[PDB]
């Protein structure tokens, strides 16, 4: 699997979703450093734009063969190549908003490649998420352990609000390899994801994030 997931590698993403009824499709690429747990990406919207939400609701949408594990936590998700993985989220916000997502990691021809399926239903029309009054997500923590097959989880997450304070959701995601392959105990993974440039109405954006396995015991 070290021969294969290289030190440095690119990705290509698709995304067609719809939120609140509003339909659009964002391509990108991205490139990091899969041990490192350090990508990049650069997403364009190229039907439905400019959206209407908040762009920070679909950035966590767009990578986890790219966390840095210590040696004795299983990297699932590496080991998951090169037939991949898939994985499914629920992400509930506080003032009924809801985001299911689901998305298949493939590796063609030397890269990543990333179909995502995105739904948001039920945002308030004058909430954060309608409104674009968000500015970033907090750093967060994501609690990981095995289950049924397949390894899950979960984040009390916090986007900024304009404002002040923070628009919060709760997440769950199981991520499957294709095959079987060793799963982790539980643990935790320190993720920071900064948008780091975007246009005015967030048709184009790059984004950073570092993903960092961490011990739980």
């Amino acid at each position: 699997n070290m021969a294969i997931i290289k030190e440095f590698m690119r990705f290509k993403v698709h995304m067609e979703g719809s939120v609140n009824g509003h339909e659009f499709e964002i391509e990108g690429e991205g490139e990091g450093r899969p041990y490192e747990g350090t990508q990049t990406a650069k997403l364009k919207v190229t039907k439905g734009g400019p959206l209407p939400f908040a762009w920070d609701i679909l950035s966590p949408q767009f990578s986890k063969a790219y966390v840095k594990h210590p040696a004795d936590i299983p990297d699932y998700l590496k080991l998951s190549f090169p037939e991949g993985f898939k994985w499914e989220r629920v992400m509930n916000f506080e003032d009924g908003g809801v985001v299911t997502v689901t998305q298949d990691s493939s590796l063609q021809d030397g890269e990543f490649i990333y179909k995502v399926k995105l739904r948001g239903t039920n945002f308030p029309s004058d909430g954060p998420v309608m409104q674009k009054k968000t500015m970033g997500w907090e750093a967060s923590s994501e609690r990981m352990y095995p289950e049924d097959g397949a390894l899950k989880g979960e984040i009390k997450q916090r986007l900024k609000l304009k404002d002040g304070g923070h628009y919060d959701a709760e997440v769950k995601t199981t991520y499957k390899a294709k095959k079987p392959v060793q799963l982790p105990g539980a643990y935790n993974v320190n993720i920071k994801l900064d948008i780091t440039s975007h246009n005015e109405d967030y048709t184009i954006v790059e984004q950073y994030e570092r993903a960092e396995g961490r011990h739980s015991t």
